[PDB]
């Protein structure tokens, strides 16, 4: 009713073997939707697979296979990709569904009744292998990617949406909402092709040419082609008209999305929604390229690609998201490696967090007796309670590496704390002084874990476990000092972070 967060990733193309772009975007989201759910928000996380083109078609032909039966197993890649990097989305839309389907078909109605929709032709590079159309650019240097054969002009029947005439209403709106589309640099790019006429929207194509996908309701013999089909996911997904979940989360919508499909959500997107009389969303969150060890963009010819799930079994799934966040911008175009990862591991998780959680430990069952000590004041250590509020308009400003890194930040200063206190010195002198900085170092590991359980559930929730502290937490308990109860810790509990 109040706090609302709707966050959505891209639809991805099913028959495309999931890669670091998918997975760095679905992190982000998932970060963004844990943490939102940390912070008592009534939250909707969505993502989804684009599985309908002539491409997949012929692809399932190829395997003898029904279509729908093809893009079934595919599709299942990316929810079983999703399951080892421990996303927690809501709901998986898939572009085939009833759902989705009954909404595309009830916003073309609309669209085509209210007169954006007529007839036309469509002119340009075609390719007689493929059966698509191309532009200059998506050619490898004058022949088609595929079949590397010359493509050649040809026209071709299909509706069209009358994208132009909204041109005027988007410039203006763009300009009135300087926040619509997050990284700055993103929007004044938008406005630079706003600039010029952007042109009708071709919607459709033949049934003849694209037999997989769905029919437009005035005319069975043709199908829906991409921009009407697959963007509706974001809708369809909320059971749009007379959804309680389109009600609640539309009017929150956050969009994350990667500069490579910046046009179809910045220009197109936006006046689809205004011809079907669908609010605009809040903001279009554009990230940039993860570019290859050599500062290239990713590439097998170059052999610089890096693959997220081979370095996920290496280093474990908590790892690579807390390096994907820690490290990586969002918005801007950064390399990646495994060495980058390796040692972000070594320095901040197998060290700083790790050795500090099993130095704490064996400290407490020396002068502990195996429990945690009665609480007192924090002192210094005090003052991480007002991270959780420093934090959240960092978080909602993309900005994850600058929030991680302050979360670390105290995680770096308990570990300080401890060095220089000495524990285990204090203890034959004063042991009510000793038992008092553990306390500090325990509550301020409950704090910590708090704010890096977004980014890593499982491995913090064990931090917890191995401390003896509660597992399932809120943000607001971050917040207040004090809340570690004294009760015995774990007899045995694994390295939270291995060696590699
Ligand atoms: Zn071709």
């Amino acid at each position: 009713m109040e706090k609302v967060f709707y966050v959505t990733t891209p639809i991805y193309y099913v028959n495309a073997e999931p890669h670091l772009g998918h997975a760095y975007t679905t992190v982000v989201a998932d970060f963004l939707a844990r943490w939102h759910r940390l912070d008592g928000y009534r939250t909707f996380f969505l993502t989804g697979t684009d599985e309908h083109g002539e491409t997949v078609y012929r692809a399932a032909q190829a395997a003898g296979e029904d279509p729908k039966a093809f893009v079934d197993r595919v599709s299942g890649r990316f929810k079983r990709a999703w399951d080892l990097l421990g996303i927690a989305y809501d709901d998986f839309i898939r572009t085939t569904e009833e759902r989705h389907k009954k909404v595309v078909q009830l916003v073309l109605k609309k669209v085509y009744e209210a007169g954006d929709i007529y007839y036309g032709e469509y002119e340009g590079l075609y390719c007689v292998s493929c059966e698509r159309f191309y532009t200059e650019k998506e050619l490898v240097e004058g022949l088609c990617p595929i079949h590397g054969r010359p493509v050649e002009r040809r026209k071709e029947g299909n509706y069209f949406f009358r994208m132009e005439k909204y041109r005027p209403w988007l410039q203006e709106y763009i300009q009135e909402n300087p926040d619509l589309i997050r990284p700055e640099g993103y929007r004044n790019e938008v406005l630079a092709m706003l600039a010029e006429p952007i042109g009708d929207l071709s919607i459709s194509r033949p049934k003849s040419r694209v037999p997989w996908g769905i029919p437009l309701p005035w005319d069975e013999n043709h199908v829906t082609y991409v921009w009407f089909d697959a963007l509706l996911n974001y809708v369809s997904a909320l059971d749009y008209p007379e959804g309680e979940a389109y009600r609640t989360f539309w009017p929150h919508a956050w969009h994350l999305i990667g500069k490579d499909i910046l046009k179809p959500h910045a220009v197109f997107w936006p006046t689809m929604l205004k011809a079907a009389g669908i609010p605009m969303y809040r903001h279009l969150n554009v990230g940039g390229f993860l570019l290859g060890p050599d500062g290239r963009k990713m590439s097998k010819t170059l052999g610089n690609v890096v693959d997220p799930f081979a370095l996920l079994e290496k280093y474990g799934r908590d790892a690579l998201r807390y390096y994907l966040l820690r490290e990586i911008p969002y918005g801007q175009d950064t390399p990646v490696s495994e060495e980058a990862l390796r040692t972000r591991y070594e320095a901040d998780l197998a060290d700083d967090l790790g050795n500090l959680v099993q130095r704490t430990r064996a400290m407490l069952f020396r002068f502990a007796e195996g429990r945690i000590p009665e609480p007192v004041a924090g002192e210094e250590l005090a003052e991480g309670t007002g991270l959780a509020g420093r934090l959240r308009p960092l978080v909602r400003e993309l900005k994850f590496h600058v929030a991680l890194e302050e979360a670390m930040a105290y995680v770096k200063a308990l570990n300080r704390y401890i060095n220089e206190k000495k524990p285990w010195e204090l203890f034959k002198k004063e042991p009510e002084e000793a038992r008092a900085v553990l306390y500090r170092v325990v509550e301020g590991l409950r704090i910590a874990s708090i704010l890096l359980t977004p980014a890593m559930p499982d491995k913090m929730a064990e931090l917890r476990r191995a401390l003896g502290l509660k597992e399932e937490v809120r943000l607001e308990e971050a917040e207040r000092w004090g809340l570690a109860e004294p009760r015995p810790i774990p007899e045995e509990a694994p390295v939270l972070f291995p060696k590699k």
